This record gives structure tokens, C-alpha cells and sequence, in this order.
């Protein structure tokens, strides 16, 4: 069933849309989230096990999602490893950080074998032009469809090397809104350039973040 960010269909009503939405507005582990407060903890490190692949380029009417036919692309977490499905993106950011919105944020979508969804996000500052997702934004369909890269795309380059990152249990930011996803939003920023997140609303047709959720009975480890 269609649904959006704006018109009478929005995120506020997504709920109601239909019985199988529910979770949306009934939910207590909703994301995204304004991290305010948090514990400090001794969080497990993460190791980045991605490389090169050969991926497509997908606009699904809501967001640019780079999609991954093969496993390939890895994440190790607590001595769990988690593949790599997709990425995709939000302008402006649906997490915040002390009540800042950034003007970009990517979601590195994941399951382990147990099929146990993880998301890594990565937040962008305002900045230089990002040179690593030139790449994906030069073939970035700008009305619903799909191409398939020529040249390999690795997404080692969009991971900083500095992976500390906050820690919350929460849910899909779109329909469904499947609840018991794992997200660690990693604290290093990296950065976009305004002509990008321009280019990006204009192909996906709206700014596509869900707006936050309360935290309830969750905590943020940091
Ligand atoms: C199959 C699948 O991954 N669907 C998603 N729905 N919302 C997502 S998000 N914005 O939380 O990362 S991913
Ligand atoms: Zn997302």
C-alpha cells in the first residue's frame, strides 16, 4: 500500500494505512531516535569485512539503495557475522545527535545466519563534495527504476576507520517497521556537499526521513 513523507499519507498516519502497518504507531522500539542520553559502556568492536561487488542502483520511490545480490560484503560484530543486503539514504537524517538533524545519513542494512537484522548508519556533515559516492550518485535514477553498475562498487570507502558507535535496539524507519533490529550509528561523520542532497531529494521526490520516535523504556550505549 503507498505511503510517504508528505500528502495525506504520511508518517504520523502510517499506522493506520493499513492492519499490517500497525507497529508504526503502536510500537515501543520505534526508530529513529534523538540520542540524548546514554550509558557509557564497553561496546564489542566492530571489523568491517566489506570489499568491491557488483552491485545496482535502485530508486524504490523513497530512497537511493545500492543493492548487494551477493553476501560478499560483511560486518563482525560479538563474534556474530552479518551480511550485507543493501544501503540506502535519507535526506535529511532521521537519527539525531543532541537534537542536530544532518543532512544525510546512510543505513547499512544487514542479517546474520539467524536472519537477525543490524543496521550500521553512517551520518554526514555539510562539506566537500564526497568523492567515494560519486560513483552511485552520477547513475542515480531519478524516477523509479534500476541499473546495474558497470564498475565494481566498494563500500569499504564509505566506513571510516574509526568505528566507535552508539548502541540501541529499535525498528525499520519505513513501513512495516518491523521491530527488533540492532542499530549502531557510528559517532566518525563523513561528509556531503549541498549540490548531492539536492540532486538526491529531487530523485527520490521528497526529504525521507521518518521523523524520531521516543525512547521509552530503551537506552543508548555510547
Ligand atoms: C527489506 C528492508 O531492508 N526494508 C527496510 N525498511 N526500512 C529500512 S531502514 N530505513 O530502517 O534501514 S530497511
Ligand atoms: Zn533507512
Amino acid at each position: 500500500t503507498h505511503w510517504g513523507y508528505t500528502g495525506h499519507d504520511s508518517p504520523e498516519s502510517w499506522g493506520n494505512l493499513s492492519e499490517e502497518f500497525r507497529l508504526c504507531s503502536t510500537g515501543k522500539n520505534q526508530s529513529p531516535v534523538n540520542i540524548t542520553e546514554t550509558v557509557s559502556g564497553k561496546l564489542p568492536a566492530i571489523k568491517v569485512n566489506y570489499k568491491p561487488s557488483m552491485v545496482d542502483v535502485e530508486n524504490n520511490g523513497h530512497t537511493i539503495q545500492v543493492n548487494y545480490p551477493e553476501g560478499g560484503n560483511t560486518l563482525t560484530v560479538n563474534g556474530r557475522t552479518y551480511t550485507l543486503k543493501q544501503f540506502h539514504f535519507h535526506v535529511p537524517s532521521e537519527n539525531q545527535i543532541k537534537g542536530r538533524t544532518f543532512p544525510m545519513e546512510a543505513h547499512f542494512v544487514h542479517l546474520d545466519e539467524n536472519k537477525q537484522p543490524l543496521v550500521l548508519a553512517v551520518l554526514y556533515e555539510a562539506g566537500k563534495t564526497n568523492g567515494r559516492l560519486s560513483s552511485i550518485w552520477n547513475v542515480m535514477p531519478m524516477t523509479a527504476g534500476k541499473v546495474k553498475l558497470n564498475q565494481p562498487f566498494d563500500a569499504s570507502t564509505l566506513l571510516p576507520k574509526r568505528l566507535k558507535y552508539y548502541r540501541f535496539a529499535g525498528s525499520l524507519t519505513t513501513p512495516p517497521c518491523t521491530e527488533g533490529v540492532s542499530w549502531l550509528v557510528l559517532k566518525t561523520y563523513d561528509h556531503i556537499d549541498q549540490a548531492q542532497a539536492e540532486k538526491f531529494t529531487r530523485a527520490v521526490g521528497s526529504e525521507n526521513n521518518r521523523p524520531v520516535q521516543p525512547l521509552n523504556a530503551r537506552v543508548v550505549i555510547e
